[PDB]
């Protein structure tokens, strides 16, 4: 399987997997059940802002999600990433529908990764940001139902022509070149991601969510990964 | 075949294709014979740095070369990079030796890349910034006698145990991720790259050169490119 490290934005309560019974954040560590969440009140319709931070000095990963004129939701876990993920990673963005349906729309997305040796005392250092998606987007690999261009946004999941989201969609962008987290147990990257939403459901419920993840550099979206999985794991163990 | 636009530091004449009868900066559009030159006196076995600019505004493309305690060799020519590159490309670093033969190091390599888009005047942009390379750098795509690890450094051509520069060598290192230089109507990107070098030799005429190169995202070494065609072009048209 994969190896994957990700922060999910769950609109969809999946009750008899272990989220909690509300929308929420989480950190996802191996397994799409979170080793931490919080409670999410998320607004159908409304522009939201994900920034997410791993910091090497407390090896802690933390995600802040927040709407304007709104209070956040926070999640933090203490992760060795060393420990988890392999030397080199792919970053990426991920979305599901199942029989429930959202758009599930990125305006913008940055990241900075920033790995400084002890011995040199000087970094390594990577930074990509989209404040528009272009319609033949070279610097990103789509999987399954993304696309790009449709009013400068990357759509993760499938929407059609009158602006309606579907069921039983999955869809991944990742960043072309691989990111290098780790040298040893003692020298690992710090990263930062930016990036804003737009989830718009015309269901009372909307699902399933979008995620911020770092995989292996060859990961693909998992087989029947639709719905609570997120596009992320192959099942919800 | 493929576009190619480079700053090139040329530590070889070669009077019979339009090289000035000294050692040389030039600014390459699609051709070895630079369409501006300025005198450099490299200074063998000492550490340099190149600074290349280009501004989308003045549509001007600037380099200085320069070393600890000397003068700073420049040169300038306005283009209009819509008119020469596609609208995606990779950025990378050339080196060839021939006949003669000279150590073509990088330390260090950063390159920035900034394109204010129109219709929503938001901007898109990529950085990297190695200090160090590792031997498996799966970020570089490394072409020809190119090795990445030898004292933390990017060796372009081929180099001996002992130290010792070989000829008939040719290597380069493109960035992974291709990069988005021009927009439509007159939207191109302004972008930055900075490396350091160490150009060695035991002989008094060192050759054959580095360079910095802009490419179509598939570009590789062209046969015979050795020597004076610094990796960069098939013919010295
Ligand atoms: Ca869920
Ligand atoms: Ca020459
Ligand atoms: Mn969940
Ligand atoms: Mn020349």
């Amino acid at each position: 399987a994969d190896t994957i490290v990700a922060v999910e934005l769950d609109t969809y309560p999946n009750t008899d997997i272990g989220d909690p019974s509300y929308p929420h954040i989480g950190i996802d560590i191996k397994s799409v059940r979170s080793k931490k969440t919080a409670k999410w009140n998320m607004q159908n319709g409304k522009v939201g802002t994900a920034h997410i931070i791993y910091n090497s000095v407390d090896k802690r990963l933390s995600a802040v999600v927040s709407y304007p004129n709104a209070d956040s939701a926070t999640v933090s876990y203490d992760v060795d990433l060393d420990n988890v993920l392999p030397e080199w990673v792919r970053v990426g963005l991920s979305a599901s529908t199942g029989l429930y349906k959202e758009t599930n729309t990125i305006l913008s997305w940055s990241f900075t990764s920033k790995l400084k040796s002890n011995s040199t005392h000087e970094t390594n250092a990577l930074h990509f940001m989209f404040n528009q998606f272009s319609k033949d987007q070279k610097d990103l690999i789509l999987q399954g139902d993304a696309t790009t261009g449709t009013d400068g946004n990357l759509e993760l999941t499938r929407v059609s022509s009158n602006g309606s989201p579907q069921g039983s969609s999955v869809g991944r962008a990742l960043f072309y070149a691989p990111v290098h987290i780790w040298e040893s147990s003692a020298v690992v990257a710090s990263f930062e991601a930016t990036f804003t939403f737009l989830i718009k459901s015309p269901d009372s419920h909307p699902a399933d969510g979008i995620a911020f993840f770092i995989s292996n550099i060859d990961s693909s979206i998992p087989s029947g990964s639709t719905g609570r999985l997120l596009g992320l794991f192959p099942d919800a163990n």
